[PDB]
Parts: structure tokens; C-alpha cells; sequence
């Protein structure tokens, strides 16, 4: 089980579990921004479930506890995926390697500009700190398990042994980061400061998710069930 | 300045800045009972913000964006912190203790209630000490709307760059607190994480609340006159 894995081990199996590069699908003999979003979000979804299930401990869960998470964390895992490949492309959003975008395109829809700009903003942010792929996967994980921990169902008995399992996985993923930046050669002080700005950027991505939701909402449960 | 303070020094001036406990103002309604009480808590927050080590160095535009972004978040963690010895209940004011059913008559408060109630339990379980709390409340002040000002012009660059160093300062403040406490450094690293990851749930709750607070449709005219 996950709760024996190592820093060394956790990273690797996390890199292992990475989804595949997905290429957009637009008229080459030429368009909508919406459908361009819908299309590939769908497909980015299907491979989430296949990565999620590869996250250590996510399986140890429950099908109900696994469906709540993903139903809460989905837009955030996309965003931090996007923002990661968008780093060497300042001012542009690298959805797919054949679908780099920028501001003016997000303005075509109805509220995408603000989300673009926060998106671009986190990209710059991560750019500044020089985010390693090894921390990125940690943080995609931490976005997964932290999604809807504190809103499962009830304070029952099982609910509690569950919550107790994630909180230990998360704790385990944390030593991974700390240990990653340790290897890197940072003084302990810089480990604690680095880890915090990283864990503070998660508030921003959550905030964009809710932001994003409000127009995506302006079924999914029944879908994750079949896939999970 | 804040970037000269020590842990004990930062704690002190943070403990120092702590606002006063407010009692509610009372067929009674939850809204006006709620509305009434935040306002007056807002007025004390503004005077608490102005006492946060480093917030002053910023700009009236960088000071008015922050507060205007993270207000609901400072209240919520402030409520959720006193609501800790009150399992299932939200201690708004010492005379306005509530629960789900108290929030149920208003049209959406239960969901915010429940998640509100859950963070309290979380804080309880981890045994959140006031000195880590005052720190986290500051961290929500500084993290508020950092990456969302407008432009990275000349001052914005030096400003955001200063914020990130205040926060870097608070960050070590907490560690020494848990360190002093005698945790393995590993235990310091987990706690700081379980702690800072809870700030997304407060943020997530704030965004929810906003959705409803503008479901009932100012601040600027206040922060400007009070700052
Ligand atoms: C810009 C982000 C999209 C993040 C994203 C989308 C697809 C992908 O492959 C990778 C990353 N969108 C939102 O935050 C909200 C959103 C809107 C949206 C925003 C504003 C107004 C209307 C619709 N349409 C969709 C469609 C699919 C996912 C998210 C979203
Ligand atoms: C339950 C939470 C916390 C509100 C709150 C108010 C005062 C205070 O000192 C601490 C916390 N409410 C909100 O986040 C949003 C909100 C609503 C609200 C939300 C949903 C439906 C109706 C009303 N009414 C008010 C009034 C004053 C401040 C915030 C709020």
C-alpha cells in the first residue's frame, strides 16, 4: 500500500502515472472556442481517471470517496496541467501542442478572459519558482486527495478511517516534496518557504476552479461511477 | 520592519493586533443578525490589517485590493476558530451561538455552515493553537489577491516582491512555533502543509458565500476612508 512507499518511489510511480500528450481536433481546412474546450476537456477527463487510479492510496479508498474527490477536483487538475505546459509560453496557454492560445481568444467567449489571466498568472508564478516536473506531480496528487476530503458524507465510522487514510497519504506526499527540494540542495529554511508558496498557489487554482465552475454551471457523478 | 522581526516578535505584534470579541446586536432574522455583525467586524479588521507586520509598507491600492478580496476569508477562519469548543455550533458572537438549523432558515447557509463546521473540527483535531491561528489569518491577508492586482509595472514588481517576503517571514514564524513545540522537522513539514492546505477550503468557502452574497443584489468607500 501507499503507506510504505518512499520519496524516491512516490515520485517515480507518479511520473509513471502521467497522462498522455493530447492533441486538439480543429478544422485544418480552415471555429468555436467553447467546443474547442468541451472536446478536449472530455478526453482529458477520461485519462484523469486512469491516472487518478494510479495515485498511491486513491484506490485504497472507496468508490464513493473516489467519485467525490474527482467530482470536486476535476477542473483544478486540468488547470494545473495546462499551467504547467504553458510555462515556456508566456502570454500563451498551451492547451494542446497544436492549440496554444492567448488573451484575445478567451475574450471571444463570456468570462474566459478573467480566467485566462489568472491562468496566465499562475503560469508566470510557477515560471518564477522554476517548478520541477517532480513537484508538479506531487501537487497534482495533493489537489486530488485534498479536493473533497472535508465533505465526504458523514462523520460516521468508515468516513473517518477514510479521511484518516488521505491525511496520511498527503502527509506522505509532503515528505516527498521536502525530500525533493532536499536533494536539490536547499537549506532547510528554503524547503519550508518553497513548500509554502507552492501550497499557497493551490488556493489560487481552487479559486479559479470555482470561478470556472460558475459559468460552466451557468451527469458527472453517474459518469465517474462507470469509469471508476 | 516585518523583515527584521523575529518569530516571538512577529507573534507578539500579531497577538498584539488581535481585535476585540464582538457580541451580536439583539422574531429575529439570521441575515440582519449576520449582516449587522460582520460590518462592525469589518471596521475592526481594517484596523487589524493596518497592524499586520508589512501590510503597511504596501500601497493604498495594494492594501485595498487585498482586504477587498480576503475579507470573507478572515471572518470565516475567525469564526471557525472560536467555534472550536462548540462542536456542531458556530460561535458568531458570545451571544449568537448557532447550528445548522439556525442557518437552515436562510437559503444556502447550511452548505457553508457544514463546511464551516468541518474546518473547526479539523482545527480541533489538530489542536490549533492561537499563535498559529494569528499567523494563518495574516497569511490569508497577504495571499488574498497577490497574483491578480493588474500589472507588473514598477511598483507592482517591488510590491508583490515584498509581499512574498513578508509571507516568507510568517512561514518561518510558524515553523519555530511548531519547532519550539518539539516536533520532528518532518512533523513540522507535515503540519505546515495540513495547515496551509486548509486555506483552500476557506478560500473555496469564501467563493461559495460570495456567490450567495451577490445573490442578494460599499466596501470601497470604507477601506479608503479608514485606511
Ligand atoms: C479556461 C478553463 C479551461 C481549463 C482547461 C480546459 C480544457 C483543457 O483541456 C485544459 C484546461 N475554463 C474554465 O475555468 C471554465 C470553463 C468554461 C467557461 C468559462 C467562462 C464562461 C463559459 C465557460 N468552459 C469550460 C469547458 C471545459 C472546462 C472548463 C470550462
Ligand atoms: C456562513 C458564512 C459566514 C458569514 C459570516 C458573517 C459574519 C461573521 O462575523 C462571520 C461569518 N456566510 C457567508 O460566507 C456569506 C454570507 C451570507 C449568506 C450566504 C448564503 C445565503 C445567505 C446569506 N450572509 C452574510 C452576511 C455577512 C457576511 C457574510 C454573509
Amino acid at each position: 500500500l501507499a503507506l510504505s512507499l518512499t520519496a524516491d518511489q512516490m515520485v517515480s510511480a507518479l511520473l509513471d502515472a502521467e497522462p498522455p500528450i493530447l492533441y486538439s481536433e480543429y478544422d485544418p481546412t480552415r471555429a468555436s472556442m467553447m467546443g474547442l474546450l468541451t472536446n478536449l476537456a472530455d478526453r482529458e477527463l477520461v485519462h484523469m481517471i486512469n491516472w487518478a487510479k494510479r495515485v498511491p492510496g486513491f484506490v485504497d479508498l472507496t468508490l464513493h470517496d473516489q467519485v467525490h474527490l474527482l467530482e470536486c477536483a476535476w477542473l483544478e487538475i486540468l488547470m494545473i496541467g495546462l499551467v504547467w505546459r504553458s510555462m515556456e509560453h508566456p502570454g500563451k496557454l498551451l492547451f494542446a501542442p497544436n492549440l496554444l492560445l492567448d488573451r484575445n481568444q478567451g475574450k471571444c467567449v463570456e468570462g474566459m478572459v478573467e480566467i485566462f489571466d489568472m491562468l496566465l498568472a499562475t503560469s508566470s508564478r510557477f515560471r518564477m519558482m522554476n517548478l520541477q516536473g517532480e513537484e508538479f506531480v506531487c501537487l497534482k496528487s495533493i489537489i486530488l486527495l485534498n479536493s473533497g476530503v472535508y465533505t465526504f458524507l458523514s462523520s460516521t465510522l468508515k468516513s473517518l478511517e477514510e479521511k484518516d487514510h488521505i491525511h496520511r497519504v498527503l502527509d506522505k506526499i509532503t515528505d516527498t516534496l521536502i525530500h525533493l527540494m532536499a536533494k536539490a540542495g536547499l537549506t532547510l529554511q528554503q524547503q519550508h518557504q518553497r513548500l509554502a508558496q507552492l501550497l499557497l498557489i493551490l488556493s489560487h487554482i481552487r479559486h479559479m476552479s470555482n470561478k470556472g465552475m460558475e459559468h460552466l454551471y451557468s451527469p458527472l457523478y453517474d459518469l465517474l461511477l462507470e469509469m471508476l
